[PDB]
């Protein structure tokens, strides 16, 4: 339900409907694309990862 976003070092802005699963092994974030499969970003690359709450449920 919450909704994800990701601010990237470069100034970019990523969206997902799940949480980015970070992976130590590579330094990789997971996430899942609008209307697609999982994509993925470098832990460096990120600044930040934004949860935003739902709660008209």
């Amino acid at each position: 339900s919450s909704q994800y976003i990701m601010s990237t070092k470069d100034g970019k802005m990523i969206t997902s409907d799940s949480k980015p699963k970070l992976d130590k092994t590579t330094g990789m974030y997971l996430y899942y694309d609008e209307d697609g499969r999982e994509v993925m970003i470098k832990q460096e690359d990120v600044t930040q990862i934004i949860e935003r709450l739902e709660h008209h449920h």
